[PDB]
């Protein structure tokens, strides 16, 4: 992973330039009314990138983690914002903002008219295709709340995307003060105390035909959309998709065959 070192230059870097170019997106967002929903901040990579030149490299080696502290950065600059006001409580801060990237450097690795294959998987890239197939939205928990038998600590697991959201138990006490409990309990359903549930929607986009590039027979490829990305598109869309491959997988059974599947988890949708 990214030590200290990094992610703290990381996240300066990303919150001087949503400070500097992106001051008045955070401005509407938090002039929004819904405090729960999931705001986006589009930005532009290739003008980011251009401003430092580490920020490119751990983002297309740790994309994941990078965007994570992406957003870290955009609450940052957005309490930053409201403080900034004559009156503050004239608006409204938002926890849940996402830094959704478009405008990738245009070139063949990272923008791409196929489906990519096992060796794209765990990189941030671009896929453009058209919509075959759109589910409807579903309601999904992704965290889940325990607490410690010694100690009454309460603690979170989140659930495995590689697995389809499924959650396995822990035996090991993350507080601060290192306990040997490894007796936990679950108080997920004991309780709705919090709402931390997200939209979940699957599409299905399949390579353009109409393309030079694309051969006779076009592919097809799940895309996931959470948080505010669902009901973005509708069977029939142009879809360019920036987002990072993954691998979902489920292991054999007594009775049951196994499955893997690679999927684009979405992190900004175009419409073309
Ligand atoms: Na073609
Ligand atoms: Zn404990």
């Amino acid at each position: 992973s990214m030590n200290s070192d990094q992610v703290t230059l990381v996240g300066q870097v990303f919150e001087s330039y949503v400070s500097e170019y992106h001051k008045n997106d955070i401005l509407l967002i938090l002039k929004e009314r819904d405090e729960d929903a999931h705001y986006p901040v589009v930005v532009n990579a290739m003008t980011l990138f251009e401003t430092n030149m580490e920020i490119g490299e751990y983002f297309n080696m740790f994309p994941s983690e990078v965007l994570t502290i992406f957003d870290s950065a955009l609450r940052r600059s957005a309490l930053t914002i409201l403080q900034s006001l004559s009156q503050p409580e004239a608006v409204s801060m938002k926890q849940n903002l996402h830094a959704r990237i478009s405008g990738l450097p245009v070139c063949p690795e990272l923008v791409r008219e196929h489906i990519p294959k096992t060796k794209d998987v765990g990189h941030f890239l671009s896929v453009t295709g058209t919509v075959i197939r759109t589910s409807l939205v579903k309601v999904l928990e992704f965290e889940r709340d325990y607490m410690c038998n010694k100690c009454k600590h309460v603690f979170v697991i989140k659930a495995d995307f590689e697995q389809y959201y499924t959650f396995c138990p822990p035996s090991s006490c993350p507080s601060l003060e290192s306990c040997d409990s490894s007796k936990f309990t679950c108080l997920s359903g004991l309780s709705s105390s919090p709402t931390r549930c997200r939209d979940y929607q699957e599409i299905k986009i399949q390579e353009q035909v109409q393309r030079l590039s694309v051969g006779s027979i076009p592919r097809s490829m799940k895309v996931i959309l959470e948080d505010d990305l669902v009901d973005s598109c509708k069977s029939g869309d142009d879809l360019t998709i920036y987002g990072i491959v993954m691998q979902r997988w489920k292991p054999f059974q007594q009775d049951v065959r196994a499955e893997v599947e690679i999927v684009l988890k979405a992190n900004y949708i175009q419409v073309n």
